[PDB]
């Protein structure tokens, strides 16, 4: 109830709410209960980790999905923006953003974990520590609650909130050390795959793709490229998944098979042509022709779901 008093108190001051979300887990960057406090607050929409996308990608369409996927929420974006807090791509960007849109007041970091928020904060704190300003560490009127106060010109001040605020994303149920596999070192390379019906895609053990009907087709997957990828046909996927969970199909690996929440299936009909299969934390695998008849699964909690092709 610590966030409630903090989400509330931020939504008293009307100061600019910079959120930022990751881009590959936009679901599982949602702050359910931010856009219920902060209707009266402008807030500058940031996705984090702009680096990892394929060159392939539009950065209009993305830009126009977010907005289009935070618009869905109840959150209503006054602008979007896409930077990479890791290699310092359009940073200087963001900035300029966050000075026109906050006119004069101060300014409140908001995200999940595992969005890239600290990164984030870090080069805003190596910045204004080069221009001699003083950053400090103390409580949010809350107590457990930490939080960095960054100077601003002229008595305002940005504030980096509790980076916490875990939810369901699928980092959550994947261990430290499977999850720097689930994490791309670089931008993902495509990797096409020829299906027939009744074939199956296992994205390691964390997520499944089924190809009901439709005709040889070609679907393009852009997901971390240390994630290995399997496949074989329909009727036998479940006596493998049952079997090679741990083992083959890892992560998860086979140390916590006994955490691993079951894969919850879901059925999914392609209309439109050039659309993206999103795998929620994972990627996301383009089906360049419409008819797809499929069936996928994923961890209950975390979204997959169809969206018109941001390549
Ligand atoms: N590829 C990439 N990785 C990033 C980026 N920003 C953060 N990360 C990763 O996110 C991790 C840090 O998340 P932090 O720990 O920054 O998340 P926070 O605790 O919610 O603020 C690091 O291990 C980075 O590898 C980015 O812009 N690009």
């Amino acid at each position: 109830d610590d966030f409630l008093s903090m989400l509330h108190r931020i939504g008293e001051s009307k100061a600019l709410v910079v959120n930022i979300v990751d881009i590959f887990d936009f679901n599982g960057s949602f702050i359910p209960g931010l856009p219920r406090f902060a209707a009266d607050n402008p807030i500058l929409l940031v996705g984090n980790k702009a680096d990892l996308l394929p060159r392939s990608v539009k950065y209009p369409k993305l830009l126009r999905w977010m907005r289009r996927m935070a618009e869905e929420l109840g959150l209503c974006p006054v602008d979007v923006c896409l930077v990479s807090a890791a290699k310092g791509i359009g940073m200087a960007k963001v900035m300029e953003a966050i000075n026109r849109y906050r006119e004069g007041g101060d300014v409140y970091v908001v995200g999940c974990t595992n969005v890239g928020k600290s990164t984030f904060i870090n080069r805003i704190i190596e910045e204004a520590t080069g221009k001699g300003n003083v950053i400090t560490t103390s409580y949010f009127p809350g107590t457990t609650l930490d939080m960095i106060e960054i100077p601003l010109e002229s008595g305002a001040t940005l504030y980096d909130t509790p980076g916490i605020i875990n939810h369901h994303q699928m980092a959550h149920f994947v261990d430290a050390r499977d999850l720097k596999i689930i994490t791309p070192k670089r931008e993902i390379h495509p990797r096409v795959y020829q299906l027939n019906e009744g074939q199956t895609l296992f994205f390691g053990g964390l997520a499944r793709l089924d190809y009901i009907k439709g005709g040889r087709r070609s679907f393009v997957c852009y997901m971390a490229n240390e994630l290995t990828v399997h496949r074989t046909k329909l009727e036998k996927a479940d006596s493998l998944y049952a079997n090679q969970l741990g083992e083959l199909l890892s992560p998860p690996s086979k140390r916590y098979a006994a955490e691993f929440p079951p894969l919850v299936p879901r059925s999914l009909s392609v209309k439109e042509r050039k659309t993206d299969i999103v795998f929620s934390g994972l990627g996301w695998v383009t089906c360049n022709d419409p008819g797809a008849q499929l069936v996928v699964h994923a961890p209950k909690g975390v979204d997959v779901f169809i969206r018109q092709s941001l390549i």
